[PDB]
């Protein structure tokens, strides 16, 4: 099969979480919309190895044996990065994911103030790219909308690559 | 802080992504309802710092450093138990979280065929139990509603336990 891991933040393990429901071919799921019929059987030959949620920079560095920069800004719930140190944290985990897991394809996912970034890391390609909506972790301004188009664009990305890469 | 790591099957990771967002002051969540405003101010005092979907036996073997079950079922998109082992395994994922992350409050989660199991491990006490929904993790029988009734079962304990042993 071809093996998925995620590690994500501000999309709430939702990336990982519906290319599992995809995968396992759950009739109806939140983000099913995104995948047209062939997508669907396509997904069929995935696994997901694990989706974890890690606000947390201890969590991140833990279980994937990284070292992660300094936050940018105090948050007690989560690291809090601009979108500079956001970009490099997608890739430290989509990295870190993929040598701990050993999987197929790496997702990281993180975003503090600004658009976030996500990083798809597959055994040919490092994809990385930002979110398209800005907002705040804290403020909690547009934080919302920035995980939706987050698991959005990961997702549509995701399939992208996968296609590509894979099919 | 309170901290709180948990490692979920069944539940998807919503009992450790439900409690984040109450503790970082999300004004709307899927089961928020579950809360009132003094749970919620209690809440503040708490951090995530993971909360991990891991349905397959070698990603929580490889994240949490522990040795599960071999699954009762052949099933490719997810570790398939009965109810004996799930319940084994959710103490074994709450014990190897608990380690691996230092955590205040871990919490396992699985279901195969039958209710599932979740874990809550406080720095005092273990708690176990089942869902109160019957499903099958292959056939897709009841899974929904196992989900919910999980994450709420576990949500309410989680609460519970908390106010008892940390309020």
């Amino acid at each position: 099969m071809i093996t998925v891991a995620t590690a994500e933040c501000f999309t709430h393990a939702n990336i990982g979480l519906t290319i599992h429901k995809a995968a396992a071919g759950y009739e109806d799921f939140e983000f099913k919309y995104l995948f047209s019929e062939e997508d669907l059987k396509l997904m069929k030959n995935v696994r997901v190895i694990s989706a974890m949620f890690v606000p947390s920079i201890i969590g991140v560095e833990k279980l994937l044996d990284i070292k992660l920069p300094e936050p940018d800004f105090n948050y007690k719930y989560a690291k809090a990065y601009s979108e500079e140190k956001d970009l490099e944290v997608a890739k430290l985990m989509a990295e870190g994911l993929k040598k701990k897991l050993n999987v197929n394809i790496s997702i990281g996912s993180t975003a503090g103030v600004g658009r976030g970034a996500i990083c798809i890391l597959t055994d040919n390609n490092r994809y990385l790219f930002t979110s398209d909506v800005y907002a705040n972790l804290i403020t909690f301004e547009n934080i919302k909308e920035r995980q939706k188009n987050g698991i959005e664009k990961g997702i549509k990305r995701f399939l992208e690559i996968l296609k590509k890469e894979y099919f």
